[PDB]
C-alpha cells in the first residue's frame, strides 16, 4: 500500500508515534517519505547480505527474522514480511524499539540526511489531525 502523506501521518498519530521519545510527527513522515516514498511494499538490500524492509525501511540484520541474514538477531521478535503488510502497526512497534536503542531517529539513514535539521513540520501541514 502506498500512503497519502496525511494518511500515513493520522496512522502515525492514531499509533502513538507523535513525540514518541521527543521526535515530532513531521519527523516520523519525513522519514517514511524519504526512506520508502510511503510504500509498504518497499524493500532494499545491502552489501553486507541483509535486508531492509517497509515504510520504515527496517534492517534484518537486527529487528527482524527473513530466513536469510546470517547472524540476525530479531529484536522485534517477528517475521520481516510482517513488516511490508498495509496494516503498519507491526513497522510501529518495532520502529518504537529501534527509536529507543540508544541513537534516537539516528538510526535511519534518510532521516539523517534529509530530514534532520529541517523544517519537518511542512510534512504535516495542511492535514486534518
Amino acid at each position: 500500500k502506498v500512503f497519502g502523506r496525511c494518511e500515513l501521518a493520522a496512522a502515525f498519530k492514531r499509533h502513538g508515534l507523535d513525540n514518541y521519545r521527543g521526535y515530532s510527527l513531521g519527523n516520523w513522515v519525513c522519514a517514511a517519505k524519504f526512506e520508502s516514498n510511503f510504500n509498504t511494499q518497499a524493500t532494499n538490500r545491502n552489501t553486507d547480505g541483509s535486508t531492509d524492509y517497509g515504510i520504515l525501511q527496517i534492517n534484518s540484520r537486527w529487528w527482524c527474522n527473513d530466513g536469510r541474514t546470517p547472524g540476525s538477531r530479531n529484536l522485534c521478535n517477528i517475521p520481516c514480511s510482517a513488516l511490508l503488510s498495509s496494516d503498519i502497526t507491526a513497522s510501529v512497534n518495532c520502529a518504537k524499539k529501534i527509536v529507543s536503542d540508544g541513537n534516537g531517529m539516528n538510526a535511519w539513514v534518510a532521516w539523517r540526511n534529509r530530514c534532520k535539521g529541517t523544517d519537518v513540520q511542512a510534512w504535516i501541514r495542511g492535514c486534518r489531525l
